[PDB]
């Protein structure tokens, strides 16, 4: 299984609850409000994409709702390599 | 130089902006609202960090308010190997 980073972007609260949820209960490891992290095998991201795509069954309704969501597979160096800003 | 992805959760509109106008000054592709990608060498990698700080230096005001960037290294082929989700 590779490592795969998901970061998403859902402006309708219920969306991203949805999305939250669904994501925990895959397995995977939160690590930010709206970022994930985890390892995921052939069937698992397969399983990981179609749920996704489930709540993303919708059309839009406001011209400034965004809904996106990015899966990106990492390496756990590359991870260990990484910047986090916040507040001071 | 290394390609980096960077991803961010700002809630408040006006320092998201400063945000966005930083990166895309110093080169970095937007490839979502709130998603840049783009190469950097340790020079380059170390000004953008400093002035994510500058922008970040601030506490917060409300207790829902977030500011959060997130820069990970990866490589042009982790990133033809995404998966991107929207609206259907």
């Amino acid at each position: 299984a590779m490592l795969y980073l998901i970061f998403y972007d859902i402006t309708d609260d219920n969306l991203r609850n949805r999305v939250a949820e669904f994501l925990k209960k895959k397995g995977l490891d939160r690590i930010q409000y709206s970022v994930f992290m985890g390892d995921l095998n052939s069937s698992r991201l397969k399983d990981v994409e179609a749920g996704l795509k489930i709540i993303g069954n919708r059309k839009k309704l406001q011209e400034d709702e965004r809904f996106f969501i990015l899966i990106v597979p990492i390496t756990e160096n590359q991870f260990r390599e990484r910047i986090v800003i916040g507040y001071s």
